[PDB]
């Protein structure tokens, strides 16, 4: 199946970030009932709290105030129908 | 071993390219005797001719006049001591 509207599982998509600025990780999904986990390689899981990090199923994750900690390989993961899907983004600066 | 001074085998390094401008794929090597192949995913092999594409072991591949065909995942491959090494670059625009 396809939980992510745009899926970059093999080669990451590049997105530009600016520190102090909003960073959208744009892994929007095909249904609002899909649960998505955001990860930063290799160790971190970023939990949305509805403020500093907001999940919107039509957009992806919205990180209000990006920092240098958000520079790297970021992965959205969703498990649907018992299967795990990943889509990958490489963030670096403007 | 390590034929490439900087080696990006697992997560590609990002490099900015501008069309009509020089593009360096910077997979410099640890010895001028190392043979390196340049590839563009998934089908292409780019052959240096000493003019449009120049190999310099201290720099990498120098593509005089980059085009949109050079946008994508580019890989330098070297076989040393019977082992194949790869280093990966994602090119996209300035
Ligand atoms: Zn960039």
């Amino acid at each position: 199946g396809r939980p992510f509207v745009e899926m970059y599982s093999e080669i990451p998509e590049i997105i530009h970030m600016t520190e102090g600025r909003e960073l959208v990780i744009p892994c929007r999904v095909t249904s609002p009932n899909i649960t998505v986990t955001l990860k930063k390689f290799p160790l971190d899981t970023l939990i949305p709290d509805g403020k500093r990090i907001i999940w919107d199923s039509r957009k992806g994750f919205i990180i209000s105030n990006a920092t240098y900690k958000e520079i790297g390989l970021l992965t959205c993961e969703a498990t649907v129908n018992g299967h795990l899907y990943k889509t990958n983004y490489l963030t670096h600066r403007q």
